[PDB]
């Protein structure tokens, strides 16, 4: 049973993401299986930053592709994360992929981000649930390489 902290700038879809997994600040659970191993995710759609993130097994850092400044703050949250968990897995979500004509982010300025973080990149659209359960069954995937590599 896990934790996984959303974090973002305000607007970019963390509630949109959070919902559709749920099934539906607040939380959300839900089982799923990954690789034929059931695991139960406990989502915390609730971003007292300190606090937040203090807490989880995972982070999930959501910028919006449409919005430059938010994949500003996506650099800005992953520097403070660095001073806050001082191993925990991070995943970087380029979300509304569906957006195409406002675009401002291109997938490989958030590709660049995830070497840079030494993450995993995904894009999402919540608005067409693509790459929606994809991202967090990487999440459950992600925390298991982590709980084994030890
Ligand atoms: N077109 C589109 N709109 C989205 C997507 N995800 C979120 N939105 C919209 O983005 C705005 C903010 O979404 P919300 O979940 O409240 O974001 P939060 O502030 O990060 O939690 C709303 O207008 C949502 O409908 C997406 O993937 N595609
Ligand atoms: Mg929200």
């Amino acid at each position: 049973v896990y934790k996984v902290l959303l974090l973002g700038a305000p607007g970019v879809g963390k509630s949109a993401l959070a919902r559709i997994f749920g099934g539906v600040g607040h939380t959300y659970d839900r089982s799923i299986v990954v690789d034929g191993e059931e695991a139960s995710l406990m989502v915390y759609d609730i971003w007292l930053p300190g606090h937040c993130m203090a807490m989880g097994d995972a982070y999930v850092i959501v910028y919006s592709v449409t919005d430059k400044g938010s994949f500003e703050k996506a650099s800005e949250l992953r520097v403070q994360l660095r001073r806050a968990r001082q191993d925990v897995p991070i995943i970087l979500v380029g979300n509304k992929s569906d957006l195409v004509r406002s675009r401002e982010v291109s997938v490989d300025e958030g590709r660049a981000c995830a070497v840079v973080f030494d993450c995993k990149f995904i894009e999402t659209s919540a608005a067409l649930h693509h790459n929606v359960q994809a991202l967090f069954e990487g999440v459950v995937r992600q925390i298991r390489l982590r709980r084994d590599s030890k």
